[PDB]
């Protein structure tokens, strides 16, 4: 009712404070982090660099990131809770399944993904205790069997335990309105879905009319257009249209990355010096001189976050 | 030396040595994320300790376990049956069929230095480094397959350490194979080309062995007729290439990477296991009139010269 699980530990809504919901520590493969460090120089070179990155971020106010990262995206929630410590940064962990399930994920019923996904949830992950307090789906423009299948299990993980849903969608294919679709066809509430890469569009229509039936709309990757200007004038699009409350702002950065070819890395960071403080260090200020009030940037920071976290229903 | 488990040991202590072998078919991360599936870590660790007792039982002293990173290999786990069952273990490095984007997107040049790692350094963080190199193929093989059979070449080259195949012999997929390998001069004395006892085409497998490769016949009861696969043995035998044998049974005591209760079907069509190759195949070879220095050549002087870093 009052409480979320983080990689420290449940703390109350109230903690949860400025919180960017798309976030990543390190987008990888399952594995491929405690098997191959040297990829990223070093185990401790990448916590390092996501302890520096998290406290700029809190510099600039951020006090919870969602850590977006499922089983397939190399998940490797010991250093989440190393690095939520060091920079004293809340992280929320997730479960469900991105775009790279190996075979022994993609060859389970729904009710086995069900299974996986309750026990990271109510249980914990692997062996650390940590648990998951939002479940992540990855659907390509058209909607897969198997994609299908885990948006399924995401819907039964969700009634049973509250988290919320949050999607990976291509909204050039308004790949939104598919997932809506199948998650409702398994009885499961709008207001707990985000509905996740909207920012990549310019179809208002598409998002108001998702807004309007309750989804959060994630407007998540405001710097990877580093134009980002268009990205965040969606926000306030939306906010006259009326729809405050159904908005969802973050950065979707990383720290790491081996799920892309090699050298990505150094290509974003300099494109985008101010990595996860890239959101209130630029995006705030730019609505904030479009005459959008102080106080409906907060409702849309840290009360929007805090009423999706919540474990509900 | 060849690098176990537990650590590394003279030629001499491998014994027979079954050459491809699994404790289990997963995915990578998965037996930590999921175990569970298994029943539980704990379930699937004592079935594997007692199927490793009856092998040795059978005469088995050695096994490889030809998991990769992304078959889910778990050499914590391998350490601890091995440790239980007192039966050596040699664990892979390489690449199977279920690669993740993560290793999908990599150069040859750092799929060479990830192979390296785990053969001259370490798998992950547990000092125990690979004594083999896997690879696997389908087809006319693809262009990222073939990237990972010069990585594999390279990594041998530099380490003596053997490399090991999957194949479809059906397709005769080892010819491809043994092309790419020698055009980054590696000598075919240092790879198996696995899984050939799946074809009847004796004549693949004769020029294989007559260019120096070392043929895996390693799932003969992945039949159970697999007293025809078992022929194949005595086939090359007579046409004088025993030296180019290698047997397995390509066992599991889990599965993930396949449909669920796959592991049930098995158990109750195999119920030897990994004795199958010794309660099995090594007396009807004896009743078909193989000498037992033959067979001993096979089962512990072939593993032991194709195991054995060399250049
Ligand atoms: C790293 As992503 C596919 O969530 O933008
Ligand atoms: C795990 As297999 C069937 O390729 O030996
Ligand atoms: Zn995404
Ligand atoms: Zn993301
Ligand atoms: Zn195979
Ligand atoms: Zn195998």
């Amino acid at each position: 009712g009052d409480r979320i699980n983080t990689v420290r530990g449940p703390i109350t809504i109230s903690e949860a404070g400025f919180t960017l919901t798309h976030e990543h520590i390190c987008g990888s493969s399952a594995g491929f982090l405690r098997a191959w460090p040297e990829f990223f120089g070093s185990r401790k070179a990448l916590a390092e660099k996501a302890v520096r990155g998290l406290r700029r971020a809190r510099a600039a106010g951020v006090r919870t990131i969602v850590d977006v990262s499922t089983f397939d995206l190399g998940r490797d929630v010991s250093l989440l809770a190393e690095v939520s410590r060091a920079a004293d940064v809340h992280i929320v962990a997730a479960t469900g399944l991105w775009l790279d399930p190996p075979l022994s994920m993609r060859l389970r019923s729904v009710e086995e993904l069900t299974q996986f996904f309750l026990r990271e949830i109510q249980y914990g992950i692997e062996d650390t205790g940590i648990r998951a307090g939002i479940i992540k789906v990855a659907t390509t423009g058209k909607v897969t069997p198997f994609q299908e299948l885990v948006l399924r299990a995401a819907a039964r993980a969700s009634l049973a335990t509250g988290v919320p849903v949050t999607t990976h969608t291509a909204a050039s294919q308004r790949g939104g309105e598919q997932q809506a679709a199948i998650l409702e066809s398994e009885g499961l509430s709008p207001s707990r879905v985000c509905i996740g890469h909207s920012d990549a569009t310019d179809d208002l229509s598409y998002l108001t009319a998702l807004a309007a039936r309750g989804y959060l709309i994630g407007l998540d990757s405001i710097p990877h257009s580093a134009s980002w200007q268009t990205r965040a004038l969606l926000i306030k699009a939306l906010i006259d249209q009326g729809y405050t409350k159904q908005i969802l702002v973050s950065n979707d950065w990383l720290f790491g990355i081996s799920s892309y070819v090699t050298n990505i890395m150094d290509v974003m960071d300099s494109g985008n010096p101010d990595g996860m403080a890239f959101i209130p260090l630029r995006v705030i200020p730019f609505l904030r001189e479009k005459g959008i009030p102080q106080e409906t940037l907060a409702g849309i920071t840290v009360t929007n976050p805090a009423r999706f976290l919540s474990p509900t229903l």
